[PDB]
C-alpha cells in the first residue's frame, strides 16, 4: 500500500532531480507533507511492474509517448486540472498527454529538433531546404560541407517528410485514427525524394549517423546540423560560434519535428491524489518551481508560459519552442512501434537506392495500416 500523507517522486537520472527535491522541501515547508525524490535505474521497467500491482511512487516522471500503454494499462490516474490552471501552459502540450480523450499526465518541458548552424561559416543560415544544395557547393569549394545530420534514424529525417504532408497518424476528437496514415502521400513523397536528391548529388552521404554528424559541427567541417538541446551541451565552444533557428521551409511550408514532452503522471493507486495535484500544480509549474528545477539542470524549453517567455531570452530555447509550435505531436498509441520501423526501413532503403522512394514508401504505409 503506497504510504499515504507523504509524496514519493521517481524520475530518471538524466533531469534535474536535485532541483526537484528543492521544490520538494519548499512543499514540506508549506504543508508539513514529506517529498522524497528518487532515480531508480531502469525506471521505465521498473513503474510498470510495481504499478501494476498497486504499488510504487505516487508521481512518475517520464516521455509522453508515448504509447499510452502507462495510460493504456490503466497505471495512470486522470488528471483534474481546472481551466484556470489549463490556460497557464501551450495548448499542443495538453495534446501530448491525453491518451484515448482523457488528460493523463502533466506537461513539463517540451522537445523539438531545430537547425544548429556555424556562425562563422553561415552568419545566415538558409531558410529553405530547396537553397542548400547551392550552398553546398559555394562551401564544399572551401572544403566544408552544407549540412551533416543523422540520417540512419526517422525522428531526424521527419521534419522534411512531414513538411509538405507527411504524417503519421490522424487526429480527431482527442483521439488517433490509426486507419489514416500519411506516410506515403504526396507531400511525404515529396521530402523524401528531396532528401534521396540531396544523397545523389553528393550534398550528402546516407551513411551519415548521430556520432559522425556531432563530430563534424564539432570541428567545424559542416556549417550546419539537426539536433535537439539534449546536444547543447556537448557542442564545442572553444572551437563552434553556434547559433540555433527555425528550420528551413519546404515547398514554403514549415518543417514538422517530432514534439516530445517529459511529463508527470500520477500513479492510479495513490492515496495521495490531491496531495500530487497540489504538488505539480502550485509548486512545481509556477515559474519559481521551474527555476529551480532549470538551475540544477535545464529543461529547455517548457510547456509552462510564463517561465518560457523568460526562458526565450536565450534564442537556442526561443527556436525550440517555436519548431515545436510548428511540429507534430508524436502519437502515444501502440501503432507508433509499427510506425517507427517501418519508417526506418523505408528511409535507409530510399537512400541506400535499394527500393524507389515510391516503392519504400508504399511498403511503410502498407505495413503501418495493416
Amino acid at each position: 500500500k503506497i504510504e499515504e500523507g507523504k509524496l514519493v517522486i521517481w524520475i530518471n537520472g538524466l533531469f534535474g532531480y536535485n532541483g526537484l527535491a528543492e521544490v520538494g522541501k519548499k512543499f514540506e515547508k508549506d504543508t508539513g507533507i514529506k517529498v522524497t525524490v528518487e532515480h531508480p535505474d531502469k525506471l521505465e521497467e521498473k513503474f510498470p511492474q510495481v504499478a501494476a500491482t498497486g504499488d510504487g511512487p505516487d508521481i512518475i516522471f517520464y516521455a509522453h509517448d508515448r504509447f499510452g500503454g502507462y495510460a493504456q494499462s490503466g497505471l495512470l490516474a486522470e488528471i483534474t486540472p481546472d481551466k484556470a490552471f489549463q490556460d497557464k501552459l501551450y495548448p499542443f502540450t495538453w495534446d501530448a498527454v491525453r491518451y484515448n480523450g482523457k488528460l493523463i499526465a502533466y506537461p513539463i518541458a517540451v522537445y523539438a529538433l531545430s537547425l544548429i548552424y556555424n556562425k562563422d561559416l553561415l552568419p545566415n543560415p538558409p531558410k529553405t531546404w530547396e537553397e542548400i544544395p547551392a550552398l553546398d557547393k559555394e562551401l564544399k569549394a572551401k572544403g566544408k560541407s552544407a549540412l551533416m545530420f543523422n540520417l540512419q534514424e526517422p525522428y531526424f529525417t521527419w521534419p522534411l517528410i512531414a513538411a509538405d504532408g507527411g504524417y503519421a497518424f490522424k487526429y480527431e476528437n482527442g483521439k488517433y485514427d490509426i486507419k489514416d496514415v500519411g506516410v506515403d502521400n504526396a507531400g511525404a513523397k515529396a521530402g523524401l525524394t528531396f532528401l534521396v536528391d540531396l544523397i545523389k548529388n553528393k550534398h550528402m552521404n546516407a551513411d551519415t549517423d548521430y556520432s559522425i554528424a556531432e563530430a563534424a559541427f564539432n570541428k567545424g567541417e559542416t556549417a550546419m546540423t539537426i539536433n535537439g538541446p539534449w546536444a547543447w551541451s556537448n557542442i564545442d565552444t572553444s572551437k563552434v560560434n553556434y547559433g540555433v533557428t527555425v528550420l528551413p521551409t519546404f515547398k514554403g511550408q514549415p518543417s514538422k519535428p517530432f514534439v516530445g514532452v517529459l511529463s508527470a503522471g500520477i500513479n492510479a493507486a495513490s492515496p495521495n491524489k490531491e496531495l500530487a495535484k497540489e504538488f505539480l500544480e502550485n509548486y512545481l509549474l509556477t515559474d519559481e518551481g521551474l527555476e529551480a528545477v532549470n538551475k540544477d539542470k535545464p529543461l529547455g524549453a517548457v510547456a509552462l508560459k510564463s517561465y518560457e517567455e523568460e526562458l526565450a531570452k536565450d534564442p537556442r530555447i526561443a527556436a525550440t519552442m517555436e519548431n515545436a509550435q510548428k511540429g507534430e505531436i508524436m502519437p502515444n498509441i501502440p501503432q507508433m512501434s509499427a510506425f517507427w520501423y517501418a519508417v526506418r526501413t523505408a528511409v535507409i532503403n530510399a537512400a541506400s537506392g535499394r527500393q524507389t522512394v515510391d516503392e519504400a514508401l508504399k511498403d511503410a504505409q502498407t505495413r503501418i495500416t495493416k
